[PDB]
């Protein structure tokens, strides 16, 4: 069972479409970088989750480059936060900040800092597919269920994989030799 046959079956067609759009302009090819191709599907659909849970949040994830930093730019305009160097992912309009979403088959610990360190405001929100999660401040931004529907979905997605013998591949790939 290929893994991008899972990503097509695992996840619903406007995930998929919006994940090969993001892989095209940055020049991946989602039927090689398979495993990639399934961690931009899961990683847009926790955004989408995070933005259920008028709209208290905009989502910048899932558009293209030009429109996602034209989200940010109104933004910043109309409420004075600073731009971000690095496109997040969401804006929450309660808290008045940047949100980076992370996902990760690592140490939440590990890949928070990984992220705290890459973009040195923007709040950081970092989920695994064990149920843990880590958070700038321990601030967790959204209220105990909507966390739990998100680790639920990621666990499932991994155990989904690893019924299909596709989850060790999926966990070694995120980390570089
Ligand atoms: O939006 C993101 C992004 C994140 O937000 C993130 O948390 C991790 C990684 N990201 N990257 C995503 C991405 C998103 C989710 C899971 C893995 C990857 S891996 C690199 C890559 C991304 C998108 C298309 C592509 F072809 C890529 F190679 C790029 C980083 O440059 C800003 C846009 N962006
Ligand atoms: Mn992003
Ligand atoms: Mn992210």
């Amino acid at each position: 069972m290929a893994m991008e046959d899972f990503v097509r079956q695992c996840f619903n067609p406007m995930i998929v479409e919006l994940a090969e759009k993001a892989m095209k302009e940055y020049g991946e090819d989602p039927k090689i970088e398979t495993n990639k191709f399934a961690a931009i599907c899961t990683h847009l659909e926790v955004c989408f989750m995070y933005s259920d849970f008028k709209h208290r949040f905009e989502i910048i994830e899932g558009r293209d480059r030009i429109m996602a930093w034209t989200v940010v730019n109104s933004i910043c305009n109309t409420t004075g936060v600073e731009k971000p160097k690095f496109l997040p992912d969401l804006y929450d309009y309660k808290e008045n900040r940047f949100i980076e979403i992370g996902v990760t088959r690592r140490e939440v610990h590990i890949y928070y800092l990984e992220k705290a360190n890459k973009i040195k405001k923007t709040h950081i929100h970092i989920f695994s597919f064990t149920g843990e999660e880590m958070a700038t401040k321990a601030d967790y931004t959204l209220d105990e269920e909507s966390r739990a529907r998100i680790k639920t979905r990621l666990f499932t997605i991994r155990q989904e994989m690893a019924s299909r013998s596709l989850w060790d591949s999926f966990r070694q790939s995120e980390r570089g030799e």
